[PDB]
């Protein structure tokens, strides 16, 4: 039902799994962190950082383009996204867009 649903995202992402957080910092650089999920509802997840390595103030925003990455048993499933609705410098949503492809695959021979 129309409640910002998902498709196959929860085949790769999970409610307690963790994701990279590549934030384009258009004025600064990038800020590329880690957070665990706490709640996953289709295209939407909610996050809690991983540690005291947190961004500068005023810098995160609710529609920052941010890109996620998680490993699930075969490749790197990464997805571009937006923040959707921030809550704090360490607690925030994300909304997956552009589908999740197997971009990377731990190139170790």
């Amino acid at each position: 039902g129309m409640s910002a649903d998902g498709s196959e995202y929860g085949r790769y992402f999970e409610q307690l799994q963790k994701v990279n957080l590549t934030v384009r910092l258009g004025d600064t650089g990038s800020f590329d962190g880690t957070a665990a999920i706490t709640s996953l509802k289709g295209s939407l997840a909610w996050l809690e950082l991983f540690g005291a390595e947190q961004p500068p103030p005023n810098t995160l925003s609710e529609g920052a383009e941010v890109s996620v990455s998680v490993w699930t048993g075969g490749a790197l499933c990464r997805c571009d996204g937006r923040v959707e609705t921030l809550r704090d410098d360490r607690q925030f949503a994300i909304r997956l867009v552009g589908r999740v492809r197997e971009l990377q695959r731990r190139e170790y021979f």
